[PDB]
């Protein structure tokens, strides 16, 4: 659905058609103008930040495997005289129907017998899921994957590309797979009884020499040597395609370009009438296109064990019975054909309605992970309660969709009750340990972070034991406009530290909530605070992420008693454009104010600038005016006339209109 | 006698036990003596059996 | 109907006799005798008893 | 809830003798006094105690 992820944009954000990407690791984000303040007994100090860069780093990386699924039928395209009052196939109309048609008259009764079972397996989710990730690997075929590279680096800890994905060896997208072509046979008319489990597929004309080489790579196993997302494992679909054309298959081709495959599916939509079944592969792919690039190191939890999608099986029997689909179907919403009008238009909107997805649901499971079991909507019966629907299982699709629903607060609605895609919460309900790896670069690591060994060499590869799932990414396109207290995501914020001058500096937050507010907002400020827990004896640091520069409370890697001591003496200016704490007595008083939002996009510590035509929000009445319109001016070649008009010189013509 | 789609694998050897002479040996209620009902049994199934 | 054509003629003539043969009782009889077979199947009979 | 639509005469037969007889009840009793011996786990019976 093209409509409900456009609305997750934002309003200052105006996107263009292309978008040149050139690398596996995009930072998206905006410039805001930060007017920063410090009061106090002494005096205030005032600063301003006029270029501030809030970033989510999100790669093209992320290990997946599919698992070929059974899934509900989709019966949009279908004709609608055989369908009854309720909306289910009254057969007997099929028969009817069948018999006053162009088929041949000894198979009628062989025919009907079986359109009991093959009338109900419409599902072609599979294949235009694969075809649609084929675009894209021949789009952006460049991007290139190093096998010893930084997947994460803090300064502290350091996560290789070696240590998450293992059996990984270095090579381009375009290099990663070698699809082998499955067998596109020709379906003869005057065959006695129907195959099953061999789907037959409807084509307009002739099929081409290359629409056989797309078709023959969609319908066959992904093998993939580097752990990319659109390149992920996926299951053979078919041995065997049956293709309903009059025009004979041409061989393949063998080559074929990226403007090949979107004729490839423009044609194969048009035919079978499978505009609701294209909508489902849309929002399939928006979810596993690209994952996050984690925020803090022990937030790598959630990408170690692989995520299963859930492919269904691809069923389609419209080549045995071609006379039950024609220019009259059956549609539950009259808003069908939208998404599919979208893609052809602006293939490369895809990549932003991705982030916007994602982002919605990582922010979500960031404030699920911290609610205790004993409660009415909790970590296991979130998805029931807000389901109102009837699907086959609580998987893909649903679990996403309700994430982002809780995010925007808005009421999502699908035609049909489709359970297919990835599946995010896993790591979540196992409800048990992970153990990271990590290589350390200092030798003072175990005491920030929650290690396995106390005394550690540099080089050495450690575990980091992680219990409670911290926050994968910041809100930044869904920034103050469903906002919480946790993330603190306002745009005005102020804090008071009470200290008196008796305190030599020394100040201890009894309180959770404000502490979490002054360690954030004084890293805006530039300032280096490293408080340390009176009870247990371990140490924070605000300074813990390089992207969003600020604080969240998951960063402390232990729930307990708070008593944090803050030693304001030992406080280090780090970063340029902040304001100075060079001594303070008395009561503090912190405030910041965002003004202004810009979008702005970086690629390889460069910026990547938008490129291309103004994308519009395309409306079903905007094309469907035009076909009121009909262009109705009379094809009729009427040539007016231009009269001479003579002026001073004579010697050059010139002429007028009437 | 007329089926919906396929006769399964366990239906054939049902239909062909009911169509049969019941010969016990002990005197129970539900196996009383019962003669062979038909020799052969036609099914209208387009799909095999 | 979607009857072969040749055979219309030659089958309405049967009609008479082959549509008052309907009487399935001896078949579903001898059905439901068998569900009860191998569900109380371990029932035993001693022929010395009282 | 299914694509394939042979298996549903097979399904209903199975699913209408096994719905009247579902219990969990014994699977959690002996779960919940599995958790209690870990916990408890130091617990003497001496056999000549009061």
């Amino acid at each position: 659905m093209s409509s409900l992820l456009n609305s997750l944009l934002p309003e200052y954000f105006k996107p263009k058609t292309n978008l040149n990407i050139n690398s596996s690791r995009v930072q998206y984000g905006f410039n805001a103008r930060i007017d920063m303040q410090y009061e106090d007994d002494s005096g205030t100090r005032k600063g301003s930040r006029p270029n501030a860069f809030m970033s989510n780093t999100v790669a093209f990386i992320g290990n997946y495997e599919g698992i070929i699924v059974d899934d509900i039928p989709i019966l949009d395209g279908l004709r609608a005289d055989i369908f009854d009052t309720h909306g289910d196939l009254d057969m007997g109309l099929v028969e009817d129907a069948l018999s006053k048609s162009t088929m041949i008259r000894r198979n009628v009764p062989t025919y009907t017998a079986y359109a009991s079972e093959l009338l109900y397996k419409r599902n072609l989710t599979s294949l235009f899921y694969n075809m649609l990730r084929l675009y894209y690997i021949k789009k952006w075929g460049s991007i290139k994957y190093e096998k010893d590279a930084i997947f994460y680096d803090n300064g502290h800890a350091c996560l290789l590309n070696r240590q998450l994905f293992p059996k990984s060896r270095d090579a381009s997208l375009e290099s990663s797979l070698s699809l082998p072509e499955a067998e596109i046979a020709m379906l003869d008319p005057g065959l006695e009884f129907p195959e099953e489990d061999v789907p037959a597929i409807l084509w307009h004309g002739r099929v081409s020499s290359r629409a056989t080489c797309i078709l023959g790579q969609a319908c066959s196993e992904f093998a993939p040597l580097a752990p990319f997302s659109i390149a992920h494992y996926s299951p053979q679909l078919t041995r065997k395609l049956f293709v309903n054309a009059p025009a004979g298959i041409e061989p393949s081709s063998g080559r074929y370009t990226h403007e090949d495959v979107k004729d490839a599916i423009t044609i194969l939509v048009s035919a079978n009438q499978a505009y609701t079944d294209f909508e489902a592969a849309y929002l399939m792919l928006a979810q596993t296109l690209v994952s996050p690039v984690p925020r803090t190191a022990e937030a790598s939890a959630w990408f170690i064990n692989a995520g299963m999608v859930n492919m269904p099986t691809l069923s389609c029997a419209n080549g045995y019975y071609p006379a039950l689909t024609n220019v009259n179907p059956y549609h539950r919403l009259d808003t069908w054909k939208d998404t599919l009008n979208h893609w052809v238009a602006y293939p490369d909107m895809l990549f932003y309605h991705s982030v916007a997805m994602i982002e919605s649901c990582y922010v979500e499971l960031g404030n699920v992970a911290r609610v205790s079991d004993s409660d009415a909507i909790n970590k296991y019966t979130f998805t029931e309660l807000s389901v109102q629907g009837r699907p086959v299982m609580n998987r893909g699709i649903i679990v996403d969709l309700t994430l982002v629903a809780m995010r925007t607060g808005r009421e999502i609605s699908l035609p049909y009750p489709v359970s297919c895609g990835l599946t995010r919460t896993d790591a979540l309900l196992q409800g048990t340990e992970i153990h990271v790896p990590v290589v350390v670069k200092d030798i003072d690591m175990p005491q920030y972070y929650n290690a396995i060994d106390k005394d550690v060499i540099e080089g050495q590869e450690t575990v980091i034991k992680v219990k409670q799932l911290p926050p994968a990414m910041y809100p930044i396109y869904t920034y103050g406009i469903n906002t919480t207290e946790f993330y603190s995501d306002h745009f005005e914020d102020q804090v008071q530290v009470e200290m008196a001058p008796i305190d030599n500096g020394k100040a201890v937050f009894n309180d959770a909530r404000k502490f979490s507010k002054f360690m954030s907002i004084m890293r805006m400020m530039g300032n280096d605070v490293t408080a340390t827990d009176l009870v247990t004896g371990r140490k924070v640091s605000n300074w813990a992420d390089n992207s969003s520069g600020r604080f969240l409370y998951t960063d402390v890697k232990y729930e307990g008693q708070t008593a944090f001591l803050v030693d304001m003496d030992t406080v280090k200016a780090r970063d340029h454009c902040w304001v100075s704490i060079v001594d303070p007595n008395g009561t503090m008083n912190l405030s910041y104010k965002m003004t202004n939002f810009r979008a702005a996009m970086f690629s390889r510590n460069k910026p990547l600038y938008m490129t291309g035509g103004s994308v519009r929000t395309i409306a079903t009445g905007n094309y469907r005016d035009a076909a009121e319109r009909l262009r109705a001016m009379d094809e009729t070649l009427r040539l007016k006339p231009f009269k001479i008009t003579e002026k001073l010189d004579f010697r050059v013509a010139a002429y007028a209109i009437p």
